[PDB]
Order: structure tokens, then C-alpha cells, then sequence
């Protein structure tokens, strides 16, 4: 298969932007955009060492360039390879081609449920049809379509036993059963996400997805999907460029505020000790910086250039599913009758996996914690003035200690989420999805109050921005953009609930 494996390994490249050593960093500035300054700062997974200037993403405004370029990152780059794969193998007899293509298939589809997640409607339906202007499908289209695709997937790859472009797999190594069992993984997640707005498209494909049969999910660490530094194609960890070269990314304060006040020791697996002052007077600890940092960019000994940071090194895999993210699915699924089995069982298997996972122990005195998470106050921030209470309304690790604010089973989903949350540590974007989803799990309030307001909402109703809107001037290149609003159901701005956002969605007390 030499005339796929250079556009196959640029989709795998593509789906969480990373890249050749070669190319310093270039696939760091995607990430940045994607998942490390604007997605996992909203949601506390990071905090930024800057605030450009209130000129970009990170602070919520959706600029058109910015914006073109998250189109570009989270749906185009990608397109280019897949259609060109496309256009090759559509009309082939051969079953090694279909399930090239099928590969092919899913791999594109995990890159753009994160275009739909981020943005809402695409082109999903029309893609391929080498169209100079692309229809547009609304976002419940993309996901009903999806479904229907991933199960097509499935039955093909389902017949084939043996290898399929191993040289080129990044992630499985030519293993067809372990990309069936990412593809029903992705299922999974998608009838999860929709369950809420849509409980029958959730049952209609949640069954399929667990159904033995079909070729099982990801439950075992040694199936998760990750993507890394290889003899195949050597990679630098896209992080990098971030944390050390522009010293700008750093660590959270939601995600400290958790893994704090749960006493987690994924907190040292995760991040790295800060330091503040120097020499006699240097002070170390887990320092966080604030969501949605107002400040500018410092260098000081005493600047959050020197906070804790995200542990990686050049050889780091980025994670595009896990094992233990199956479990959490399972105990929302179950929790909501739409599959068998205890939550309970299920939540906590998957905090074991997560454990496992991180190469951390202590599970069972972490799954008897009651504590709950640690709010920031003006005296324990030290890069500005910044404070939020965390733990009011909050919850523990524990399954059977309940706050009493949400009702005993809204709590379960919160748990669950939570706890999710953590596992998914750095996949920002579908933690992202899930906060917007949910409104778990409770998260710092931005620090910079105007940030709100550029996206078209308020300091109370949006800790985080509903989605990413479209750049302006796109419509003038594609006049089918014209009906976004109507799919969207509202204005092409952030404060624009997508599609799968729960009614009745929950808020932390104030």
C-alpha cells in the first residue's frame, strides 16, 4: 500500500496536531490552538503564562484568523489526505483497499468529532464530493451520519484477520481487531453524547458497540489509541513548544483544585513541582495559574513562568482513546438503564484503569477519600488577584457520600464526570465536550470577566465558551455557510449552545 501510507500517516498526525522534530514548532502552535491555550485552559487543565494581548482564543475572542485556523486544525488539514485516499480507494474490489479505506474512515471521523464538538455543523456528509463550495450538515445530522458510518466500518474490518498497512499504522501497528475495537469505542462515546437529547439514537447504537460479536471496545490499557515517537516516524511531543520553548503553558487550577483536595497522586504523575522566589526565598509547591489568565506574560522568579508545568518529554504520546474512558461511559450508560451492570462497579474500575494507566498506586484509600476539591483563595494564588471556592456544592471520590445539592443520581453523573475528567488528562477538547455537555465537572471561574462578554454571554452563565464560531469571512468563500445559524439554531458566536447540551444543565452553586 505505498500510494496510501504517506497520506495515512499525515491524517494520524493530524487528528491531535503533532509532528517531526523536523518541524520545531510548527504542530506545537496547532496544538496551542486546539488543545493547549484555548479548550484546556477553559476547563482548568492549564493555565496560560500570557493573555496575548486579549487578541486570540485564549481569552475568548474568536478573532478571524484565529478562527481559520481552528477550522484548518480541527477539520481541513485532515481533509486534504482523507480525499485524496478517498478518491483511490471508493471503487475498489480489492477488501485490503476497503479496509485501507474503512481505517482511513475512522481515523477521520475521530479528528472531525472534535470539529462537530468544537464548531457544531460541518461538512461531513458532502465531504468527497469535491464540491467548490461544501454543504453543511446540522451537528445532530454529523452525529446520526457518523454512527451509521462507524458501524459500516465495523462490519468490513470485522471480516478481515489479517494485517493492514502495519508500516504506516501509527497506532495499532496493522492491527484491524484493535481498530474495530477504536471505532465501537467511539461509538460508545458518541451514543453517551447523545443519550441526553436523543435516547433512542443512544440505544440504537450503544448495544451494537458492546455487543461481543461487533469486536468489543477498548478496555484493556494494551488496546488504548495513542499516537508517538516511532521508528516509523519519529515525533516531538507538540507540548513542548508550549511548556518550555514559549513558556506559556503551565498547570490548571481546576484540575489542581481536584487533584488537591482528593489527594490524588496523579497530581505528581501529571505535573511538576513549581517554584516561586529564588534561592533562600524560593518557595515549592504545586502552583496553578488561573483559567482565562488577564495577565500578561512574566519571566520573574516570582511569574508563573516558573508554576508548575505539564510533565512530558520529546518522546510523549498524545491519547486519542483509553481504556479507562470506556469505563466511565459504561457507568453513565448503565446509570441511565441504557446498558446492564452497577455504575458503581464500572466508576471505579475505571479510576483502577486510570491508576494503571499513570503508573500510580493507593487506588482503594484514593476510592474511600470523602474529601472534596480545594478552592483557590486570593492568599494561595500568587500570580494575581484571582479566587474560587471549588469545593461549595462539590463532591468526593467516594461513590456512596453524597453533597445532597443535586439530586442522588445527578450527583452519580458528576462523580462520574469528575473522575472522567481527571482520566482524560490532556485530551482537552473532549473534556471540553463533556464540561459543555454535562456541566461537569464544576470548574474555576475565568479570571479575566471580560472574556464573557466577547463571545456574547455573562460571568454566570458561561465559564467556558459553548463552542468556537466560524470566521466571518469564510461565508464569502462558501456561500452554503449562509444557513450555519439556522443549523446552529442560534448566532454564529460562542455563547451558542451546540446540540448535545443536556436540559436542565447544573451550575455550582454560587
Amino acid at each position: 500500500p505505498l500510494k496510501y501510507g504517506a497520506r495515512f500517516m499525515n491524517m494520524q498526525q493530524r487528528v491531535i496536531p503533532i509532528g517531526s522534530p523536523s518541524l520545531t514548532t510548527g504542530p506545537g502552535n496547532d496544538l496551542q490552538n486546539t488543545d493547549l491555550i484555548s479548550s484546556g485552559n477553559y476547563i482548568g487543565y492549564f493555565g496560560n503564562n500570557n493573555n496575548w494581548g486579549f487578541n486570540n482564543e485564549a481569552n475568548w475572542n474568536f478573532t478571524d484568523s484565529r478562527m481559520n485556523y481552528a477550522y484548518q486544525n480541527f477539520y481541513s488539514q485532515i481533509f486534504l489526505p482523507w480525499n485524496e485516499i478517498y478518491e483511490i480507494a471508493k471503487d475498489s474490489d480489492s477488501p485490503s483497499e476497503q479496509a485501507i479505506l474503512e481505517i482511513a474512515n475512522i481515523v477521520r471521523n475521530i479528528a472531525w468529532l472534535r470539529a462537530t464538538d468544537v464548531f457544531g455543523p460541518i461538512a461531513y456528509n458532502s465531504a468527497g464530493d469535491g464540491s467548490i463550495a461544501p454543504k453543511f450538515d446540522s451537528q445532530e445530522v454529523v452525529y446520526r451520519s457518523m454512527l451509521a458510518d462507524l458501524s459500516k466500518s465495523v462490519e468490513l474490518l470485522n471480516t478481515i484477520s489479517y494485517s493492514v498497512m502495519a508500516q504506516y499504522d501509527l497506532i495499532y501497528n496493522g492491527n484491524v481487531q484493535n481498530w474495530v475495537k477504536l471505532a465501537n469505542s467511539l461509538m460508545l462515546r458518541i451514543v453517551v453524547r447523545v443519550h441526553f437529547i436523543d435516547e433512542t439514537l443512544a440505544k440504537e447504537y450503544i448495544t451494537k458497540a458492546l455487543d461481543p460479536k461487533n469486536g468489543g471496545v477498548i478496555e484493556d490499557i494494551s488496546s488504548e489509541a495513542k499516537i508517538k515517537s516511532s521508528d516509523k516516524m519519529p515525533l516531538l511531543n507538540s507540548m513542548l513548544a508550549s511548556v518550555n520553548e514559549y513558556n506559556e503553558t503551565r498547570m490548571g487550577a481546576t484540575i489542581w483544585g481536584y487533584l488537591d483536595g482528593y489527594k490524588d497522586p496523579r497530581l505528581s504523575a501529571y505535573f511538576t513541582e513549581g517554584t516561586y522566589g529564588s534561592g533562600s526565598w524560593a518557595q515549592t509547591g504545586y502552583f496553578p495559574v488561573a483559567p482565562t489568565n488577564s495577565k500578561s506574560k512574566s519571566e520573574t522568579s516570582y511569574s508563573a513562568k516558573f508554576a508548575s508545568r505539564p510533565k512530558v518529554d520529546s518522546n510523549s504520546p498524545l491519547y486519542w482513546f483509553r481504556a479507562s474512558e470506556t469505563y466511565f461511559l459504561k457507568a453513565e450508560a448503565a446509570l441511565y438503564n441504557l446498558i446492564g451492570g452497577d455504575p458503581k462497579t464500572f466508576y471505579e474500575q475505571g479510576i483502577n484503569i486510570s491508576f494503571q494507566e499513570q503508573g500510580v498506586s493507593g487506588v482503594a484509600t484514593y476510592l474511600s477519600g470523602t474529601g472534596k476539591p480545594t478552592g483557590l483563595t486570593g492568599s494561595n494564588y500568587k500570580y494575581g488577584t484571582y479566587n474560587h471556592d471549588l469545593s461549595i456544592g462539590n463532591t468526593s471520590p467516594k461513590w456512596d457520600d453524597y453533597t445532597g445539592n443535586l439530586s442522588k443520581q445527578e450527583e452519580q453523573l458528576q462523580k462520574i464526570i469528575t473522575q472522567k475528567y481527571l482520566a482524560l488528562y490532556p485530551n482537552a477538547v473532549e473534556a471540553w465536550t463533556e464540561y459543555r455537555r454535562t456541566g461537569f465537572p464544576y470548574l474555576m471561574k475565568p479570571m479575566d470577566e471580560a472574556a464573557p462578554g466577547r463571545i456574547g454571554a455573562s460571568i454566570e452563565d458561561c465559564r467556558v465558551p459553548e463552542r468556537f464560531r466560524f470566521a466571518p469571512t469564510a461565508y464569502n468563500s462558501n456561500p452554503n455557510m449562509a444557513e450555519i445559524p439556522t443549523l446552529l439554531g442560534g448566532g454564529d458566536i460562542g455563547a451558542t449552545k451546540l446540540w448535545w447540551v443536556r436540559s436542565n444543565r447544573p451550575k455550582q452553586p454560587n
